[PDB]
DNA sequence: CCGACATCGCATCAGC
DNA sequence: GCTGATGCGT
DNA sequence: GTCGG
């Protein structure tokens, strides 16, 4: 919050490049800059000072000076006035509508919430559900509620099969006092990198959660990744809780640490840590950490018996989940 | 310069 | 039906 | 948009 104004500006620009410009690298660049400035323990006094930080170059340093001087940025002042950009930026806020679909809908004349509602038949299932819960998905989740949700998910999963292990990751695991959604990592002894001794492992869980009316909708569902909606139960006469987004990822039990590291995030942290691994000669995904050969081909998975092991391979001192929020 | 920039599951599509 | 690309969220 | 070689 020391440099709240600057990081907001950059995030706004980041979203602009992603949604409107469809320039993924400019989007990631801006986010990186916002991130590194967000952890900077001093109130930025000038662009130069910010340029010293990695991820901050000349262009941003300059924007930063313009912003500190005027309290705003002309480039965005205009972006804000452009009807098309405003429309696209908005449509992309619906879960399931991306830069492409967004620009597409605008051409077809669909540019407002009202339009989406009246043209529901022009949306795929995911988008349909995204619009349905457009308001609720805008709401944050208090940790208190996350704890309530955790209890349910963990207790219902135990009911299905005592050998299931569900860990809540994402921002929750990093200690956030509020989260955008609930992310669940799931493991079962039967499902390993070696073999899948039992089918429907993920299905059985989603089924049990829908059975107790916890899961309300499904954005997408596969063999190992479920993407949907849930809602805490309310008491008598009690106003209902907002509908919450929920992601469930089933990972081979023997690849838990690479899996939990990944799902704990943050996304930017994963980005910087994976980028760092490549520079060290390794490649990391949610299943393993493999070395990179002379050709660039990833080799066999290196043994991993803890999150710290992964950090060691890349010569990075361990960092608790609470300190990976970049 | 200029090439890289993290990684991949699920939905949807085009072509054969 | 299959595969490969693309979108999207990850 | 920024970075490294
Ligand atoms: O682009 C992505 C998105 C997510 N992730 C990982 C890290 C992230 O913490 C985790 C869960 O994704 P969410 O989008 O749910 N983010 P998170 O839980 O960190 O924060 P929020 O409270 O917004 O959900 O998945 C990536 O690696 N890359
Ligand atoms: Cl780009
Ligand atoms: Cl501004
Ligand atoms: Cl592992
Ligand atoms: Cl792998
Ligand atoms: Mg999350
Ligand atoms: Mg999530
Ligand atoms: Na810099
Ligand atoms: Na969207």
């Amino acid at each position: 919050t020391l440099n709240g104004g600057i990081t907001d500006m950059l995030t706004e620009l980041a979203n602009f490049e992603k949604n409107v410009s469809q320039a993924i690298h400019k989007y990631n660049a801006y986010r990186k800059a916002a991130s590194v400035i967000a952890k900077y323990p001093h109130k930025i006094k000038s662009g130069a000072e910010a340029k010293k930080l990695p991820g901050v170059g000349t262009k941003i340093a300059e924007k930063i000076d313009e912003f500190l001087a005027t309290g705003k940025l002309r480039k965005l002042e205009k972006i804000r006035q452009d009807d098309t950009s405003s429309s696209i930026n908005f449509l992309t806020r619906v879960s399931g509508i991306g830069p492409s679909a967004a620009r597409k809908f605008v051409d077809e004349g669909i540019k407002t919430l009202e339009d989406l509602r009246k043209n529901e038949d022009k949306l795929n299932h995911h988008q349909r559900i995204g619009l349905k819960y457009f308001g609720d998905f805008e709401k944050r989740i208090p940790r208190e509620e996350m704890l309530q949700m955790q209890d349910i998910v963990l207790n219902e999963v135990k009911k299905v099969d005592s050998e299931y292990i569900a860990t809540v990751c994402g921002s929750f695991r990093r200690g956030a006092e509020s989260s955008g959604d609930m992310d669940v990592l799931l493991t079962h002894p039967s499902f390993t990198s070696e073999s899948t001794k039992q089918p429907k492992l993920l299905h059985q869980v989603v089924e049990q959660l829908q059975k107790v009316h916890f899961i309300t909708d499904t954005l997408s569902k596969g063999e190992t990744k479920f993407m949907g909606v849930c809602q805490l139960p309310s008491k008598n006469d009690e106003k209902e809780y907002p509908h919450r987004r929920i992601d469930i990822r089933l990972i081979p039990k023997d690849q838990y640490y690479c899996g939990v590291l990944y799902f704990t995030g943050s996304d930017i942290f994963n980005k910087n840590m994976r980028a760092h691994a490549l520079e060290k000669g390794f490649t990391i995904n949610e299943y393993t950490i493999r070395p990179l050969g002379v050709t660039g081909v990833a080799g066999e998975p290196l043994p991993v018996d803890s999150e710290k092991d992964i950090f060691d391979y890349i010569q990075w001192k361990y960092r608790e989940p609470k300190d990976r929020s970049e």
